[PDB]
């Protein structure tokens, strides 16, 4: 991700999966999960979901490297959760920047 910036922080969101079980699951380990994501500005790339799938898999694959580097191993269940959280972050960043860039 050598050329990626880092957008703003936010408080932990709540991802309401469809079950209290998964809501708890996220809650247990959300402090190990990321708080921010990596992407580029709306300068050239400039898509919505096709940027989200990139920023997410950038921010998720970087975690699935550093976990293994530390000899930890967040499972594919943890990945599936963080996919959502990182999507919510990345969409929140896109929309905030949109209303400072597109709303120009």
């Amino acid at each position: 991700l050598g050329g990626y910036m880092l957008g703003s922080a936010m408080s932990r969101p709540i991802i309401h999966f469809g079950s209290d079980y998964e809501d708890r699951y996220y809650r247990e380990n959300m402090h190990r999960y990321p708080n921010q994501v990596y992407y580029r500005p709306v300068d050239e790339y400039s898509n919505q979901n096709n940027f989200v799938h990139d920023c997410v898999n950038i921010t998720i694959k970087q975690h699935t490297v550093t976990t293994t580097t530390k000899g930890e191993n967040f499972t594919e269940t943890d990945v599936k959760m963080m996919e959502r959280v990182v999507e919510q972050m990345c969409i929140t960043q896109y929309e905030r920047e949109s209303q400072a860039y597109y709303q120009r």
